[PDB]
Parts: C-alpha cells; structure tokens; sequence
C-alpha cells in the first residue's frame, strides 16, 4: 500500500508512527492553499488531492524578466522548479509515501518560476488564496526586511513589510491562517546584530535598523522552523521563541563529511526526508520548507475536525497543543487532534523572496 513509508521517518516523529492517521480522516470542505512553485498536478500521490482553485501570480518574464519563458498565463501553475511538489506532497500526499493529512484538498497559488520571487506576488497569492476559501495558506518561502534604519540609497524595506502585513490583515478578515517558514540560515531572529551582519554579506546599510524574516514574523502568522531526527533544531533552522518546530533534518553531516561520504554511507537516509518531486517520482530533501506544510496540513486537519472558524483561536490551539522538547514546541499531531486543551544581486536581495 505504501511502499515508501519507512523511509519517512520525519513523518513516523509527527504522527507517532502512524497512530494520527486512524484517529481523522478530514472532509472535501477544507484545504490548504499552497503558495509556492506550482505543482506537478500529475503526480500519482498527489492527483486525487487537488482542489478546483488556482491561479499564477508570477508575472511575464518573471523575476524582474529574468525569464523569459514566464508568460503571466494565469492558468499556468505547472512546478518548473520541484520545490512545491515536493512541499505539496508533505501536506497530502496519499500513496506510495504519506503527508501529514493523506488526501487533504491542496490549491495551487504559483508565486516562482525557476528561480526568484516578489513580496508583490506573495501578497496577491496571499488575498487569493483566502478569497478562494482555503483556511490554512502555507508559505514555504521567505526574505530578510530591513524595516527601520536606511540603507546607502536612504530607504529601507518597511513598504514590503507593510504590504505583507495589508495581505495577512486581509487573510485573516477572511477567516484564514496563514502558516510560514523561518529562514534556513541559522540565525536568531531575535538577535538583531547577528542578523545586521548576516544582511552585510548582500547589502549596503548606512544605518542598522530592526531586521525581520517575512512573511513568519507577523503576530497572526504561525513560524515554523525545522528540527532533525534528533528532535533538536536543525543546524540550518533559524530560531524563534515564538515559533513551532517540526521535521526539516540537517546538514550537518553534510557539511562534515561531504557529498560523496554523505551519499556513499546512506547519511541522507535520517538526515534528508523523502517526499513527492515533478519528475513524477521522488527526492530527498531539507530545510523549513518542509517542516512548515507539515504544520500546515495538521492545522487543516484541527480546523475540519473541530469546526474552528476563528483563527486566532486556531493558533492558540496549536501552540496549547504542541509539546516540548529541549524548551522548543513541535508539532504532535496525536496531541492536536485529542486537543487535552481547549482553546552583486543575490538569493537575499533587497525584494528578492526565495524558497525555504
């Protein structure tokens, strides 16, 4: 039946080895928008869980007409990339691996085409989604904001954050939640001088201001960073208190041994995670990108079971919800579902948003 599933240990630590999955079986009323790369509709594990809405937001040419072969059809949500089928399939894949909620209805909101993309975007795929009426938006992708101080021009970023903040404003009016992923750059979000200086590596700052990483720093948005097989943060998770934590794996062995020792003694087997790609087969993968659907999708399956139209108190429930481990929150689907408590231009640019 799943052919694949001991393979997916990241998942095994969510469900706790599969016992989530017997407790709920969710309705065709919810889904998730999924703001990403697009999606691979084809897939075999995935086909049966797509909704009727969708849209492209990614403009002719794309990234600041980078490319060329981006059209602006509307229509077109086609993954040229991978990253949002392979998003796609922790949310609801159903069949030779499992998501976190098999089957779930997934919308596709295309905001990449294969490389870079915009706040602008994000912001209508934000409204867009929430219009369609998918509680739960997942945003695998993110960028650094500097929303005070100046950089060498005099400006800063606050319009984007702004812009941000208009469209998750406008989400939640329409009842939906909006799900995000911390950075994978090892930074402290709260450290504001650790981040000054990551920012220095890709830009030119006159006058330090409070950076943020965008969209997961807004209060209503739900931040998620990533954890290892360990249950410890990942060595690429950026780090927020006020974030939940969910399997993203490491690098970390990765980067001490190298790809051909990495790959040759099978590090990649509990360290990456396997999941759905757009060659129609599969990949193994890391980074926040891949924690943050699986909380995504735990929320569609909270919001379906329990009727919860509010989603203040939605995250509330989640985080009432969300054991500890080593002082860090992380996602228990188990848990959730019994709900004990009720309640040079570069990837970091100014504007550019990149996946997580």
């Amino acid at each position: 039946s799943h052919d694949f599933w001991d393979y997916q240990w990241d998942m095994k630590y969510v469900t706790n080895n599969g016992e989530s999955y017997a407790l709920y079986q969710p309705s065709k009323k919810i889904s998730v928008g999924i703001i990403d790369s697009g999606i691979m509709e084809e897939h075999p594990d995935l086909s049966n869980s797509l909704g009727n809405y969708f849209k492209n937001l990614v403009p002719k040419g794309g990234f600041d007409n980078e490319e060329p072969d981006e059209t602006g059809n509307p229509s077109d949500i086609v993954d040229k990339m991978g990253h949002g089928t392979e998003v796609a399939g922790q949310i609801t894949a159903n069949g030779n691996i499992l998501g976190v909620a098999p089957g779930i209805t997934v919308n596709i909101y295309r905001v990449f085409g294969e490389n870079l993309s915009k706040s602008e975007w994000v912001a209508r795929a934000i409204r867009r989604a929430a219009d369609d009426g998918n509680k739960v938006i997942n945003i695998s992708a993110g960028q650094y904001l500097m929303i005070s101080g100046s950089y060498d021009d005099g400006t800063n970023d606050y319009q984007e954050y702004l812009n941000y903040k208009s469209a998750i404003n406008y989400a939640t009016a329409k009842g939906s939640i909006v799900v995000a992923a911390l950075g994978n750059d090892s930074l402290n979000i709260q450290d504001n001088q650790t981040m000054i200086n990551f920012l220095k590596r890709f830009r030119s700052i006159k006058v330090p201001g409070k950076v943020v990483d965008a969209p997961s720093v807004f209060e209503d948005v739900i931040a998620v960073g990533g954890i290892d097989g360990y249950g410890n943060i990942s060595d690429f998770s950026n780090i927020g208190a006020d974030a939940i934590y969910a399997p993203a794996g490491t690098t970390a062995n990765f980067k001490k041994y190298g790809q051909d020792k990495f790959v040759s003694q099978g590090y990649y087997l509990k360290d990456w995670l396997f999941t759905t790609t757009n060659t129609g087969w599969y990949q193994y993968v890391y980074g926040n990108s891949f924690a943050t659907p699986k909380v995504s999708g735990a929320l569609a399956l909270v919001v379906d079971k329990y009727g919860i139209k509010n989603p203040n108190q939605l995250k509330r429930f989640l985080l009432m919800n969300s054991p500890e481990v080593n002082g860090n929150r992380v996602l228990n689907i188990v848990d959730l579902l019994n709900g004990k408590n009720k309640a040079a231009n570069n990837r970091n640019s100014r504007g550019a948003v990149s996946v997580r």
